[PDB]
């Protein structure tokens, strides 16, 4: 009783476990240190106010991939996750019954996998691409009533810690997610790896034999 | 033996998991650092001064939407999920004997849950509209016995931090809950989805054969 | 197999798990800070005697309110969730046989769940009525060996923390509990929702067949 | 197939689940605060050295209630459990096999009970008794080499911190065991709940049949 | 299918269960702080030198008593548990298949019982009979490099904390090993009860039958 | 029902095991102190200034290898688990029918096996290999607007910690490997254990029986 | 349905759980203070240097033993828990099939068994007789950018803490491994215990009936 293709259900599989893994590792306590952004303050600071300090250029953020990375994963990993949970809801029905229209309903689920795909590609190497050295900011908290008063300094020297780490599972993901797409263009390409719904049925029927 | 619609019930589960998922992600480990609120006290005070400070301007708030956001999602959430819980006392006996005035009973639950998706998307529109940088403000603990003594002083700036994960998250939930609105008013007119109960029937037999 | 009336478990269900779910909510990461007192203590005092301090003033407490909060809700939800288990021994030997006298027992058990519930509108009430600004006192730790020595000041300003949650999780508890007893009342008058035995037997049956 | 009597079984459920219940909630986070006692070291003392003398006073203590009250809730707990693990020996092979001598077993035990909560409101009155401020004294450090040395002072004030919640559950805890006596004292006469043993098999099958 | 007599089931499970749960008792957060030893250093000491002469005399140990007790308490439960471990091996094929030299396995095993509870109550005894005030104690920090130099001084006052609480855990387990031995050597007398093996076999069957 | 041959199961299993558990041994409680990398930062450093620039010198890395050793492990593994997921799906089909090309697929399952054993061979030998004293370098913080100023020097020494660690386990992972490569170089030999089908045949069901 | 002698999977059981339960043991809240190594760093370094030169001369290591004791203990476990899991393997089969070759098999087991015993036993004998005093150590931190300058000093007195532990831990251990060992050469030969297989299958059968 299988309601799939094993290499669809293979690739299903690991385009969604692959960005979940990076986010499990990115945030180990074997590969990572505890504070994600780091700010210079001086030496004149107690430890709240450099607390404050870096809890307000953390918030004071381009720079925007570098903190939201994680959820951009996520996003991809939902967004990818959602075609074969649209495919279920239309194929259970009449697959159940029986073991045109239903060659489109796969046509365009496995059309939206490859764009998703696609579109992770294109993303990850441009997160790659960027400057390695573009992680760390200069930061200002002269801002409402701290605006005159000449206690604390203009510039903060702010540093991102998690980065090299993004940079490096990017690349991984991205090698990943290349070869990734000749299998589903292959899957694609219905009638020729036994548009009609009988060679549907012909690719459903012979491993549910 | 499925006693609900599958659109209705996508509908349903979507609606009620997306803010308890933002909820979850708001507060990770991943994205956000430990103190919620950060006060700049100045340099003559001890740790456990500042943390007075911090706890006092904590509890001392316009700025009841920030603080209070996550138990507005959950409310917003348990709002939500009370139609469906409504309709199951309502329909089981019915619909367990069977298989006029469910009619009513169905158009009054699905009325009520655009109600309340409407209320959600002014909500988080209202949210979003705001200024980011109203997200800070200045409090005084100048107060009580501490009204007098020139040793504090009088003005402290505060900085809530999550607010702009909030601002994000608040996006995202609108975005969602704007297109959801299509998809219950269709499930809104129930005999051309083939008011009558008969046609109630139909649509309930047409999945449970 | 239902040994109950839909109507009368859903209360009794609403009426237990609402304080239960304020308690958890009160005290959660992601609405508070760590520390419930805070006390501000001169620029002279280490780390051990601030904390001296607050845990003196947290136990030398009109403000008893303030700090028993969570097990007066705890109480509420013990008392009433005594009479249905009081319910239970007195019901099910008689309807577990069967299927006068269990008129007095049902409607004493309804009466007293109807007080429970008045009595907790009005305690709320009261809560919620008293002045926000009456959450914060002046301790003093001069007492015993330390009645002479002037290396310590008399008053310390000291102010609670996590009272603001208490006025607003009363208020939602108040508006819950307010229209809470026109379903408890409506099911106290038994013969007009199908005082003799025969009328409970047939609003018992008319949902176990 | 039940082997005890209702009201007896809820009695010892109660009886033995009241003293767990108040130890859990007098060491909740929700109420207290970290530490148990707190000592005033003077404003020379490192945080080791302050913390070297809250050890030495919480370990050189009346007050021995005030230290092991947990405890003694637990013993108090423990043998008002050993009654009924007595009674299900010496019954359950005679009631087995069945279903003078059992009386003479069932009032022993149920005057055990009886006897053990007597002793239990008598120590929770006295506890109560005692003044509220009898929980403060004062402590010295100064033996054994450091006898001689004037670094150090004579007298420390210290405090225990949960004593006022231990008053306050005890309270709770004397006004259940007072009212619970009734019910096991009404137990205790047993032909006229309805001593020969043929009273006893009339009230074990009246519930078990 | 009972392989084993009521009595001596109930004493092995006490006689075992007692020493774990005193060990539990005796570190729990309720009744301890969380510093075992604690030693007075001067107050020109950081935290790290002060922590490294609490570790340094924490491991610099009369008082070998106070350090291992848990350790011994521990192993007086195996070696309290062992002999029926090794009952149910000479037991189970024997009794599996009837159901001499039976009755020498089943006196040296009670035999064994009484012996190690003896000596329990020997070291118990001895543990409690000794000085309270002998759990403070003068060590020495100077050794290898740190013989010469004036910087630190020569005695620190240690104190261990955990030492009270071991005193009256003790007291406790004295008072139900000394009540404990009457039963096992009631049930050492095999043939009163009811040295042969026909005996033995009347004593297994008056329960399994 | 068994699919496979237990030679080549207890290698799948011991090749992929021991990576993980060098893993989980290299970052025990037991065997590791809490910072992974320490640079000596001068005595005019607040607390978070030291932490800045231990979070930055981690994020500013020859040394890729000491950083990144459990992702490499991990990788291994992964790798390693790769053959045997996919001689499943190519074998599970066709035995799971029966009881040329499987000859082919087999070959090349163990032949990748060996290839990825070598492979990790020759990288911990080339880990062990580097100089352990080459775990220390001289990072400089002096980047941005900390160019210019003198508060800070120019050179911090820094210094990894649980590197002689990840010498010891590649050492004892390189011996496990060494030897592991005979025993799959012979399972490579297909007809001899007893290039066609039919032997292939003959020892997958010698074990089948 | 028993596959082994009982004396033997007794012996297998205990000489495996015991070096487990003694690295469960030794690193246990009750008896361990929270730091492995301690190292007294002069009174002008801040928190973060001391924590440095502690984190170096932890990692800057006769006194191998000391730091890897608890792997050594795992390894002596996995290497004696070896021969049973080869012994299976060859077992299982023929004895499952049944019930000259297979005498090889099992005295080869046993003798593998013994031996690692006897190293265990020598090991664990070297351990226990070197100097107790001989666990702490002289540490310099000059090296690499450290060599010239003269803010920090040359050496540093430093001590591990676990030791003592691990001595009488390898005691306890020695001490049942010595009496260990006559059992496993009792089962060693195996016709006087009822080198054929046919007194093999005698004692493989007089338990499996």
């Amino acid at each position: 009783l299988r309601l799939e293709l094993a290499v669809d259900k293979m690739v299903t599989c690991i385009a969604v476990g692959l960005p979940l893994l990076l986010i499990s590792l990115a945030f180990a306590q074997e590969i990572s240190i505890g504070t994600q952004i780091s700010c210079f303050s001086p030496s004149s600071f107690s430890w709240r106010q450099a607390a404050f300090v870096d809890s307000y250029c953390w918030a004071a953020v381009p720079l925007w991939l570098h903190k939201f990375f994680p959820y951009i994963l996520l996003l991809f990993a939902i967004l990818l996750y959602l075609p074969p949970l649209f495919w279920r809801f239309a194929a259970a029905p009449h697959i159940c019954s029986d073991l045109n229209n239903l060659i489109i309903k796969y046509i365009s689920c496995r059309l939206l996998t490859l764009i998703i795909i696609l579109l992770a590609c294109i993303y990850l190497g441009y997160y790659f691409s960027l400057s390695s050295l573009s992680d760390e900011f200069v930061c200002s908290i002269k801002s409402g009533i701290l605006r005159n008063d000449s206690t604390v300094p203009d510039q903060f020297q702010c540093k991102l810690i998690a980065v090299g780490i993004f940079q490096l599972l990017s690349v991984i993901n991205l090698v990943v997610y290349v070869l990734l797409a000749p299998v589903v263009v292959y899957t694609l390409f219905v009638p020729f790896r036994q548009y009609n719904d009988l060679s549907l049925y012909n690719l459903f029927l012979e491993e549910n034999i």
